[PDB]
């Protein structure tokens, strides 16, 4: 049974205990990146075995923007475009000092897709709440973006107001999902990513 730890070694969480930029980046780029590329490819193959409402193409964080503060986490992204991913909805598998997580992301620069998903959330609060109940322990990673070891809070906001903000503010963003263990099967992770399909699809239009 293929598992996340076959790609991302459990001990790699300690890379994120390296406080200095150069030292942490060396390990993120040298050791974690090749593994994330392999894992991203494999997850995309598995997802594409049963097509969903949008394509999934693999990407890996480039870390070309950081200078002084090392990344608190690194990730692969699965999104609808072959090259680039930050301008569109995507799912990601992340590793940092806290371990692994699987999240659904709309960055501030995904202006149009935030407008689309925000409008859906605003108009479909009850459907969002139903979905949230079904997926269990949904966390908001937004508030802990500056607290790498902190347990992210449960999503408790009103999706209608959150959606209104997400759609209308240039600096708004979404980052929600699940903490997962290193021994989780790839088959289980694929299904977790599929549970974001409702949001992924509604972001497109
Ligand atoms: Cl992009
Ligand atoms: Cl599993």
């Amino acid at each position: 049974i293929e598992r996340l730890q076959d790609y991302l070694l459990p001990e790699w969480v300690s890379i994120f205990d390296i406080a200095d930029f150069s030292g942490r980046m060396l390990r993120i780029r040298g050791d974690i990146r090749p593994a994330l590329l392999r894992l991203a490819s494999r997850l995309a193959e598995l997802l594409n075995e049963s097509p969903g409402p949008r394509p999934w193409y693999p990407h890996v964080a480039s870390h070309m923007r950081r200078r002084v503060n090392p990344p608190p986490e690194t990730w692969l992204a699965l999104g609808p475009e072959k090259r680039g991913y930050k301008s569109y909805a995507h799912s990601g598998v992340f590793i940092g000092g806290r371990g692994l997580s699987v999240r659904f992301i709309l960055k501030d620069e995904a202006i149009e897709e935030r407008k689309n998903l925000g409008r859906w959330m605003s108009r479909s609060g009850p459907a969002f709440e139903q979905w949230k109940k079904k997926v269990g322990d949904l966390r908001d990673f937004g508030p802990v973006h500056d607290d790498p070891m902190a347990d992210p809070p449960k999503v408790e906001w009103d999706p209608r107001v959150f959606g209104e903000r997400l759609g209308s503010l240039k600096s708004a963003s979404l980052d929600i999902g699940f903490r997962v263990t290193f021994d989780t099967s790839l088959a289980g992770i694929v299904k977790t990513i599929r549970t974001f399909d409702l949001l992924y699809a509604e972001a497109e239009k």
